[PDB]
């Protein structure tokens, strides 16, 4: 049962952080990780491996941490470390860290993820607001016939919150592929076909399970490169990494003013 | 332990207890059709699908549903009043079990039933539509090793003509069969507009496909309980897609008895 | 963390194939698709042949029967696998076996993998019996071989200076985009206009994972499929095995002494 996982997971959160509960949490994917020490200094910074069902007990090796960060009067979980779902491992895993912080109290997500840019004016190193997804992994970490609409998935009052910050921000359609390998030329004329502007290997099974959890859900893209095929070059593997060490500060201020207005 | 064999065993106990050696079509009733057991015909045997071999998984439990044997016109209807999906967890061979235990029991038609969320303009709440064809997205098959079944007239043109001749009204489309359990995004239903889907749904494609590779024919209705996601510029209802099953069980019913007494 | 080991079964393999062939290394591989098995004879003389169960990884141990062979087979200057039978993903078995093949021939040093199929046509030009470049391709069977975090790029994955040599070999080959699909069943016509509209020109039950291994192991690929029918829904009549193991046959000989002429040109 996840629920109850969750539930003793938000359980040892409280007492490792003398938080009663938790208001926000924010997912960093690849890309958003090296922004981590702009949200702000952690009050509590305590490693995944030690929390309740965060980490699958066969394959192992050294997860990332749950930070507990003050933003603005919110008590921020800042999940530093996500397991994807490519390498194998059931997708309770993979959205556990979003149940445990809904059951720690937290009733806001922010999900962050590296992307392949498809629509025209996206630009490599542009965080782009995440206005509605494709789910192309055909699976779902949603087990049994609970109903749950995906309308408005991604919180229109956020996305203006957020726009507040930044009255800029461009927005647009993601879809998640399982991934690892990158997509096919073909296969991002494809995706362009569909109405995806973004491309990526995570963030719709969160998104999914926080919506069943009853959280509201601002997911943001970095594009940290331009789709394949479309540049009339291959992927290069250090843009890729370069765009999110680049705006780690810029993308870590980002999120705490944003943050601060939810 | 073998899924033909199951269905086999499955089809003994069915026979034996219903008092009925073969039964000539097999209905499969979708979310939201549960209601129109009572017009499709009063049952002459109804048994739990726990007691017949094969129909429940191990591990996962709790309590399937029924099985009933119902004369209509001049045939035996096997009719499934309660199904698994693949969304509950469980090997595609739970999943399409019920249908190909109808066949080993005799069933030469199947009818599979659903509910499903309309994408084409022409298509209202608590209408039927007729399943022309099917776009399975779910990236499986409950067929396993070198099966190559061919899909062509997957849903049967005659039986479609057939339910015409009950309803010359009765309006056709393609169906996605998706995952889920989790309904679509906005975006989802416009990639499926472009896909070419007229109609969305959780289920039927697996049964469709172990129909046809079984040797039946299959006719495919759906029940339109609500406008796929992003239509309606609201929300998604969980209570307005239960009323909308409970609304048109009589009508669906008494449509299935019609069309069935037909073939 | 995974047992057994992908690589490491692959080396293994790859050093019994050596003892085998008494070939230290092979520079090609060739994976033969389906109904192309008669095409055999025409790539050249085998110099060893082996049963692929003799081969550590090739076979799963719950399933089983009786796996194809592994041909040593020298073609123009070069030595080369040849996989007369293999593994798909419907047959339920891990994609690890699926493209072991494909890992275990790079490891006995092959850089090129020139892999095989039959597939329908979509594409309005292209007819039965006709052999196709794949010049990209779809993955939707929503799997990946591959379970690491090593960035693996797809673009080209079909090597241009490899369809450059094939068409020095037959100037006349056309080239097209595959849609890999998980099968076993066929496609619904609805499901192949749904194919036209996402960019496929032929649809198979095979191929992208091999491919996407053997561009994370380093190798460059040329895909050739011959079309067997033409996809659901074109001609209105039902599609069938034997239709295509027929079309298969029928162009055999034509198709192995294509790739032949073709290898001897890498
Ligand atoms: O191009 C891309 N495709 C899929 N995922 C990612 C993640 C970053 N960039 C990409
Ligand atoms: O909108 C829908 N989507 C998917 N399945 C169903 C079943 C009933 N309505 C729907
Ligand atoms: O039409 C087809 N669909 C899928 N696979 C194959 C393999 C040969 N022909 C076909
Ligand atoms: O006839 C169908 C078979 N041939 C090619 C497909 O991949 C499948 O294995």
């Amino acid at each position: 049962d996840p629920d109850e996982l969750a539930r003793r997971a938000a359980q040892v959160i409280a007492d490792r952080t003398g938080i009663g509960e938790h208001d926000v949490a924010v997912v960093l994917g690849s890309g958003w990780l090296p922004a981590v020490a702009a949200l702000g200094s952690p009050t509590t910074v305590l490693p995944q491996a030690e929390l309740p069902g965060f980490v699958p007990p066969t394959a192992a090796g050294h997860a990332g941490e749950l930070l507990s960060v003050p933003i603005g009067a919110h008590r921020v979980l800042v999940l530093a470390g996500r397991i994807h779902a490519y390498e194998g491992h059931d997708l309770r895993y993979v959205v556990h860290p979003v149940r445990a912080a809904r059951a720690a109290g937290a009733q806001i997500m922010v999900l962050t993820n590296a992307a392949g840019g498809l629509r025209a004016d996206l630009q490599v190193g542009q965080p782009v607001l995440i206005s509605d997804h494709l789910n192309l992994t055909a699976r779902s970490p949603l087990v049994g016939g609970e109903f749950v609409d995906l309308t408005d998935a991604y919180s229109p009052r956020l996305r203006e919150l957020a726009r507040q910050s930044d009255p800029q921000l461009a927005e647009g359609v993601y879809a998640g592929l399982p991934g690892p390998h990158y997509e096919t030329p073909a296969e991002i004329r494809m995706l362009q076909t569909l109405g995806a502007d973004l491309v990526g290997m995570s963030t719709v099974h969160e998104t999914i399970a926080a919506r069943a959890a009853g959280a509201e859900v601002l997911g943001v893209s970095l594009v940290t490169n331009l789709a394949a095929g479309i540049t009339g070059e291959p992927l290069s593997h250090a843009e890729v990494l370069a765009a999110g060490a680049a705006s780690a500060t810029r993308m870590g201020a980002l999120l705490a003013d944003v943050i601060a207005r939810f």
